[PDB]
């Protein structure tokens, strides 16, 4: 089997991407944030505290003839941005772009933090990291990809995120029309539960490539590109007037600037992030200070190849017995 679903930016900055997912019988379609940095499929639901729902579409398990309460199971998750959610668990039929998994754990939110309530466009998350990170207790549950893997034509999924435009998540096949050149594959460590890999270096604009190992995670659920402070300083030094602002929470730059590109290495290959992809717009409405798309990871503990980086590539998440990642230009 295969599946193919369009993913759409939630706003004009590409702050996140939503993909429609069918849950239950008859289908209830919710728009989920596919997150290769986490491993829970959780949804706003009929059980979510009413004051914490503000425009999201909810899953109502009582209206699904295939929903079954997973007795005794609970979940609770906290994300790198400080947001969180928790609740109980059903199993139900879940389909993505024509690919169906029966008995998928659907984690029903009883509580969500304010950032989730405040984002009416995201109805939940669909985690695509390794199932060892799944938070369901006392019996850990498998991701949608893990459940579908054996049925897929090939044990892979691909992320093709658009810049200010829709893109595609495919399951079970590699669309050879979706990228240019060849796909360069690189080793993955699953030791932290992430799609963790080592970039071979970087360049700023037309500058020379610096060969240096940068360990980080391919994370579709993180908006920006978080890299070591040395690398980020070297990038922003090429932008007149850019500075790190403690009050804003990162590098800002004059909105009148033209940003340089940023290149990252994948083995001997190179992925170029155009400068425009690094502009996240005014820090507040009407400001002429703009927020940068490349930020320091120094306060995180890990480097994160988020959407800013991934949207410049066609990315293969290869879930073979030894997983690998592939990157192509497009």
């Amino acid at each position: 089997s295969t599946g193919s679903a369009t993913t759409t930016p939630i706003d004009s900055l590409d702050d996140a991407y939503i993909t429609p997912v069918q849950i239950g019988t008859p289908a209830q379609t919710l728009n989920l944030d596919f997150d290769t940095g986490s491993s829970d499929l959780w949804v706003f639901s009929s059980e979510t505290t009413a004051s914490e729902v503000d425009g999201q579409t909810i899953y109502t398990p009582s209206k699904s003839t295939t929903a079954k309460l997973l007795s005794g199971a609970t979940w609770s998750i906290s994300y790198g941005d400080g947001s969180s959610s928790s609740g109980d668990v059903y199993t139900d039929t879940v389909s993505v772009g024509g690919l169906t998994v029966t008995g998928q754990a659907v984690e029903s939110a009883k509580k969500v933090s304010s950032s989730f309530t405040e984002d009416s466009t995201i109805d939940g998350l669909l985690g695509l990291a390794f199932s060892t990170l799944n938070t369901v207790s006392p019996t850990q549950q498998k991701t949608f990809f893990d459940n579908a893997k054996a049925s897929l034509d090939s044990p892979v999924f691909t992320a093709d995120l658009g810049y200010h435009a829709p893109g595609t998540y495919n399951f079970g096949f590699i669309d050879t029309t979706a990228y240019t050149g060849s796909i360069t594959y690189t080793a993955v460590s699953t030791k932290q539960g992430f799609w963790e890999w080592t970039s071979t270096g970087y360049a700023v604009g037309s500058g020379t490539f610096k060969s240096t190992s940068i360990d980080g995670i391919a994370d579709t659920g993180t908006t920006l590109l978080y890299l070591p402070a040395t690398v980020v300083s070297a990038y922003w030094a090429q932008v007149s007037g850019a500075k790190s602002s403690s009050s804003v929470g990162g590098y800002v730059f004059p909105c009148s600037a033209t940003l340089p590109s940023f290149t990252f290495g994948v083995g001997s290959a190179r992925i170029v992030i155009p400068g425009d992809y690094i502009d996240f717009g005014p820090i507040s409405t009407g400001s002429s200070s703009c927020f940068g798309g490349i930020q320091s990871s120094a306060g995180i503990g890990i480097n994160i190849f988020g959407d800013v980086a991934l949207k410049a590539a066609f990315v293969v998440f290869n879930g073979a017995t030894t997983p690998t990642l592939g990157f192509a230009s497009k």
